[PDB]
């Protein structure tokens, strides 16, 4: 039967074209993601529909229920069969699904607006002129909440105190602040996205400092799924024969803006 | 009861201390996969005995004989319960031993002696004049042969046939052949260990351009063995503490010598 595959609007992973409207089913979408699903599914031989996760988040365990939200959640209850997007491997999310191997080798980065007074993260934790925060709902926020060392255990402090909320519910919401707020505020996101995002008009922010972290992203399946073991192989495969650095230039620097 | 973990003696992950004569067991060893096992060890609850490969490779299989030797050897054969070592995640490998999420992320690089006029793999299949080569039953010389892209696909159809051979069965005889061939001899390595001998008295080596590929290291277990779990989870959760990242500064840069 058909694989419901589960992901995220997050470019250059998964866009609508610019003629959705009049297409239909997963000829709707481009982007990175939307590639590799399509490899995946032919060297794993199956059928799939690519749907937006519902909440439009990656994935995180509430504290009080103790219930799982984003891409994640849909595996963990069985509204999804896999996910295919930017989703960061961590012991949390591996303790309730799958994941392959990494696709992708990022880590957590600096986003600033041109010209902003700061190199590293050691540069925002001494300063309160400029605000900094994280995506809600992620292994980003995650991070920074659990660390031990110095740096990062300030930046938290003053994160998940800081009001108004420094926070934001998408990528796009944390670029466009960043955008915005003439230089006071600073975004912390995964050198993925910051790097795309440093090639696009308007070409205004930059990836300063080098990455907190070392990670990757990898292709989630429910626990004890028959898809776990192929789609891992798939990945280790694809990443051998070139295609993966292959879409890596296509969608970042191609079409690279600036 | 005690965990059999096979290693190779490659210098910063596993190396004889210098009075190892007057010591016993695990205490005769030091380096980056020393303090690995013992944590990994002392998170999943187990004792170990570390234990040099026998045959001294990492692994690859014999094309006629289609035996597995090195360490993949080792726990493919039974010989070794856990392999801790820079051995490298690759689907051929994966096919016959499992392997934990990467400790460390890197890729294929070029090594040259300072002042070789070498900025790339481009350069070195453009020219004749400076020979290069690989290390052999293992994951770089796999990459080259199984390429399909130009550039590489060049480079190995004349490796493979040069004469004399410009393989060599240890990382140390590729650095010692860049060191004495007065700019005659490049190597590829991955860029872990590139970087490490950059900073190495003589100083007189150096990575030039860009990783050819991106991929990691992974602990190895036979495949269903009962610690793949724990030693994936331990493997994570050390990742997201800084672990890694601190033993990688110890052994790398806190010890340079240049
Ligand atoms: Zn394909
Ligand atoms: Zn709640
Ligand atoms: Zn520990």
């Amino acid at each position: 039967k058909t694989v419901v595959v589960t992901t995220i609007l997050e470019s250059p992973y998964v866009m609508m074209k610019k003629n959705h409207e009049m297409l239909e089913g997963n000829e709707r979408y481009e982007g990175y993601c939307v590639d590799l699903a399509a490899e995946i599914a032919k060297h794993c031989g199956f059928k799939y529909k690519l749907t937006i996760v519902g909440d439009g988040k990656y994935g995180a365990r509430d504290a009080d229920t103790k219930i799982w939200n984003g891409m994640v959640g849909e595996l963990v209850y069985g509204k999804a069969d896999i996910a295919i997007a930017p989703l960061t491997i961590t012991l949390v999310r591996e303790e309730v699904i799958d994941f392959s191997k990494p696709f992708m080798s990022l880590g957590i980065s600096i986003m600033i607006k041109k010209g902003t007074p700061i190199e590293s993260a050691e540069d925002l934790s001494k300063q309160t002129e400029i605000a900094y925060g994280t995506l809600d709902s992620g292994s980003t926020k995650e991070f920074f909440r659990r660390s031990k060392i110095a740096v990062f255990d300030k930046m938290w402090t003053y994160m998940r105190s800081a009001e108004p909320s420094v926070f934001v519910r998408t990528t796009a919401e944390g670029v466009a602040r960043v955008r915005k707020s003439k230089g006071k505020y600073a975004y912390l996101l995964e050198s993925t996205m910051n790097e795309y995002i440093e090639q696009r008009k308007p070409c205004d922010t930059m990836k300063v400092g080098g990455n907190l972290d070392s990670k990757g992203y990898g292709i989630a399946t429910p626990k004890g799924s028959s898809l776990g073991n192929a789609v891992n192989l798939a990945v280790l495969k694809l990443n051998e024969q070139g295609l993966l650095d292959k879409l890596k230039n296509k969608w970042w620097y191609d079409k690279g803006e600036c």
